[PDB]
């Protein structure tokens, strides 16, 4: 799935993440859109073999399983196929797990690039929520 801009908001605000480990949701739609584009089936490899999965491009390194990473963990305890469904529950759990590992949004390379410190509200601007 496709999400548009402000049904994602609200999606992620149903699911909890609009302040979750005090990152207002800006943050989280900002990142899922250079993440992934909003696209749930969004998939890519990376160079040491594992793969991200879904809408906030979570990684079969340490947080799902997708059978091909070696020596990986799984610690969302999930198929990284999970993380590619029309319904975002799975990755927006895995992502309050990663969020709350130490390095808060810094784990997701296309917010710290893309998004921190810029002017992330412009992301939920409009939206009904
Ligand atoms: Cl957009
Ligand atoms: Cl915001
Ligand atoms: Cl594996
Ligand atoms: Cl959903
Ligand atoms: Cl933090
Ligand atoms: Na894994």
């Amino acid at each position: 799935k496709v999400f548009g801009r402000c049904e994602l908001a609200a999606a992620m605000k149903r699911h909890g993440l609009d302040n979750y480990r005090g990152y207002s949701l800006g943050n989280w739609v900002c990142a899922a859109k250079f993440e992934s584009n909003f696209n749930t089936q969004a998939t890519n490899r990376n160079t040491d073999g594992s793969t991200d999965y879904g809408i906030l491009q979570i990684n079969s390194r340490w947080w799902c399983n997708d059978g091909r990473t070696p020596g990986s963990r799984n610690l969302c305890n999930i198929p990284c196929s999970a993380l590619l469904s029309s319904d975002i529950t799975a990755s927006v759990n895995c992502a309050k797990k990663i969020v709350s590992d130490g390095n808060g949004m810094n784990a997701w390379v296309a917010w710290r690039n893309r998004c921190k410190g810029t002017d992330v509200q412009a992301w939920i601007r409009g939206c009904r929520l």
